């Protein structure tokens, strides 16, 4: 499903793409060059300007280790 499970032996990080596709009608802040693969993103990113950045910037998403990584 939309859910785009990433890689992380520390606990997959189910990213409600769909939900995120609704909460962030602007498929740009997440998609640079455009909708699809992203060049630059990674781990640190998610832990910052990528997933958390918005989470900590917006204060809606998960912003804790036990708020993303869920075995
Ligand atoms: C907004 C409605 C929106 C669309 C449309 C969209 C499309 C899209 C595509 C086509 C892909 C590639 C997968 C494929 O080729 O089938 C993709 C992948 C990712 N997206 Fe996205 N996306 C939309 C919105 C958003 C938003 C708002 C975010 C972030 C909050 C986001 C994130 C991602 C991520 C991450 C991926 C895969 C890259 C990865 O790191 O694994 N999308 N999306
Ligand atoms: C980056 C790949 C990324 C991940 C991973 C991620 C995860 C995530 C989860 C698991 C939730 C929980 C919400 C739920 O009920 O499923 C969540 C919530 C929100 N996030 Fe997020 N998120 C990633 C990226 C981004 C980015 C880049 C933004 C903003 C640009 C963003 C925002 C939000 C919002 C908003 C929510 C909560 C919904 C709302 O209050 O509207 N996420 N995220
Ligand atoms: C909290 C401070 C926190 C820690 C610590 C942490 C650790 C961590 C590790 C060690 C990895 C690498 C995976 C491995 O070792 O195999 C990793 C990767 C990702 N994480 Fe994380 N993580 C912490 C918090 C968060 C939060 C709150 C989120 C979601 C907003 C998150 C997400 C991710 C993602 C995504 C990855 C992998 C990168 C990718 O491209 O998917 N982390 N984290």
């Amino acid at each position: 499903a939309d859910d785009i499970v990433l890689k992380a032996k520390n606990g997959d990080v189910k990213l409600p793409h769909k939900a995120h596709q609704k909460a962030v009608p602007d498929c740009k802040k997440c998609h640079e060059k455009g909708p699809g693969k992203i060049e630059g993103f990674g781990k640190e990113m998610a832990h910052g300007k990528g997933c958390k950045g918005c989470h900590e910037e917006m204060k809606k998403g998960p912003t804790k280790c036990g708020e993303c990584h869920k075995k």
